[PDB]
């Protein structure tokens, strides 16, 4: 019986849970109000504030941090790496604290687990960071030398549902081909070729179909124009990619249930914009089908939007069932996903990756690719 | 027997030809050197220069402009309109001369035909302008209210090959479903649903797969960043979408035959970038397949790149034949295409559209769509 602690720091919340083997024994979401949050200049300044909530969470359990077998955290903005469960080390910490790859609340998670680790000797891990990158070189070329397509998406949910589909039919994730569509506030559509995400859109940076809250890919010219059109507000213009865009920008809401209600009342602009979102998701799924050369076992719809079975799901299904049957796996459980990955490691069913080495192996391969600087 | 004159003004050249029914009797390309061309401030200033070449072309024929039955020109940057053959009228001229929709050498063609028309009484037409737009509303939504997907591509070649495929099997263009891929210096991939191009990428404005000379769609964030990174050269940064991008930017050449030669010599970066271009064309064809809900009769590869049957064509075919069989229709004949469209009209096999009315009908429909300004 292994007792595990999962750490999941988000932009506006902090989720923690305790697992005893595969059974969850405690979980609590600690939301943070804009007020309470704006009290910090840089994101790193929240470090002690959030650690305090975690120590407190275990504290009022009667258990001590040394009674745990592992501490597991959501990855963060680490350098590109293959999927898997990594041991938190010195290089990871240095990178996270220096925000060399950007600052994000999720970076605090690994740091927090590491300290819990230095005080108890218990192992700390991070699994499937948002920077998981397992794509093929051909997918990196963008059309212009000083631009690269990068793999930045909800890799944890992707990998997790893919393995769930396999396990459901007692097959191996490694022997299938899938098109998995994670449709939440962010939308990533990935091509899984034999356990490897060979191509996917850069969801986190706003590339792809538009979402309930993001605008997704936008017209090039019209952009470079409205770019320096005086309307320049590096911030304002920058929030139209991850904050103020998509359904919320057209209908004034990012709640699908609200939008479906309107469609049932005869709202035509609402239905036209919602239908356009499904239309885009379908197109991208088509892109990924072409990536797999048509060899697709299943198309999987997952994420919050997969719950909407009256319009969205049926619309997508009609357009893409010619590629492969459609399977719906609604939602996503980050806590359970992280704890199980740590259990597999503790049970010796999976080998822990070493971020340090693993990062070098990746950069070495990427650097050989990047050697296109030869004129 | 109808004698027709075709006018085709390009960025750096001017092509004219004379058809007597379906037989071509004279054609000549008048290239214009950067020197000879830079002699004009605005594009409109070339008007008299190019008209002089056309009058001269007919001049040394022994024929007079009044012996013709029609004058046909390549469309230009007119307001959005459905496909077809239009009669050149006052509204078209006003729009072209004022460059309200942008300046382009192709705008001079209609103007030149109109004058030839005012002097002889003979009818002047423009067919399938680059601004043909027959897409469905759902395809217009971009993800953000002040951005629209527009249909701007090589509509003449598109429409022409589509009808050729049909005629080849004695069927009607109006009763088929096709995915036509025009792969030249510009790459447009369009979904033809029963004679109507319901969706296609904005090729002319750099949206889509990268081409031998254009970069195509680029990463959003990385763009908005490099946008105002001091490197700002509204011009320089603007030519990385239609002039300096794509294969030419990576390999230093936009000649596919040159690139194929390198691949045969073992060049690996060359092969990797070329293969990435095919890879992208395939993905977009996948997008259009999803637009047609999988109901695709044929996938058609046309344009210059369709000539390359050693690598490009076979690579695309492998990835997309699961959608529908692939047909290769290399090149494109603009002269023959324009003259035939005028012959059909002169023979009464096709009705001439009226740009004036046709433009209103289009804007009325678009304006109802654009009424999403209701909060
Ligand atoms: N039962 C339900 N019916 C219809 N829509 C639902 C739903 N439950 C959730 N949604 C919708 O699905 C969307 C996504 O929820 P999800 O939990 O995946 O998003 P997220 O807020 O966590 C952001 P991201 O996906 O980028 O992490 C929501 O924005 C909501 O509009
Ligand atoms: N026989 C051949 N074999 C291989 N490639 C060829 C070819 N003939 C032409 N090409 C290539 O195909 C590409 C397109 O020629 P195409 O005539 O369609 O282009 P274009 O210069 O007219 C520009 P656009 O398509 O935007 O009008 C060229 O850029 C060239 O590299
Ligand atoms: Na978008
Ligand atoms: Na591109």
């Amino acid at each position: 019986m292994f007792r595990i602690l999962t750490i999941n720091p988000g932009s506006t919340s902090t989720k923690l849970s305790i697992f005893e083997d595969e059974r969850m024994v405690k979980m609590q979401n600690f939301s943070h109000s804009p007020d309470e949050l704006g009290r910090f200049q840089k994101i790193l300044d929240q470090l002690e504030f959030r650690e305090k909530i975690a120590r407190q969470f275990v504290e009022e359990t009667g258990y001590s941090l040394s009674s745990f077998s592992a501490f597991v955290s959501r990855g963060g903005l680490l350098d590109p790496i293959p999927g898997g469960v990594y041991l938190v080390d010195g290089l990871m910490i240095k990178t996270l604290k220096s925000g060399k790859n950007g600052e994000h609340a999720s970076n605090l998670g690994a740091i927090i687990a590491h300290r819990f680790s230095s005080e108890t000797g218990v192992p700390a891990y991070v699994v499937d960071p948002v920077v998981v990158d397992e794509m093929e070189d051909v997918a990196r070329v963008s059309g212009h030398p000083n631009y690269q397509r990068k793999s930045i998406f909800h890799a944890l949910n992707q990998k997790t549902v893919a393995k769930e589909v396999a396990r459901m039919m007692n097959k191996r994730y490694e022997e299938m081909n899938l098109v998995v569509a994670h449709m939440g506030g962010g939308i990533s559509i990935a091509a899984h070729r034999k356990g490897r995400v060979i191509d996917v859109n850069n969801a986190l940076d706003g590339d792809g179909p538009f979402t309930p809250e993001r605008s997704g890919t936008l017209p090039l010219t019209q952009l470079v124009d409205l770019c320096f059109s005086g309307k320049f507000t590096y911030e304002e213009m920058k929030k139209r990619i991850v904050g103020n865009g998509g359904l919320v920008a057209y209908l004034g809401t990012s709640d699908a249930r609200e939008v479906v209600r309107r469609i049932k009342q005869g709202d035509e602009w609402a239905k036209r914009v919602y239908r356009a979102m499904a239309y885009q998701i379908a197109k991208w799924i088509g892109k990924m089908a072409a990536v797999l050369k048509g060899e697709v076992d299943f198309i999987v719809l997952t994420g919050g939007l997969a719950h909407e079975k009256e319009f969205l799901v049926p619309w997508i299904t009609k357009r893409v069932s010619f590629i492969a049957p459609v399977l719906v796996f609604p939602g996503s459980n980050e806590e359970k996903a992280l704890a199980l990955s740590a259990l597999r490691v503790l049970r010796g069913e999976e080998k822990p990756k070493n971020y340090s080495e693993e990062s070098r192996r990746w950069r070495e391969r990427y650097d050989s690719y990047l050697d296109g600087i030869l004129r």
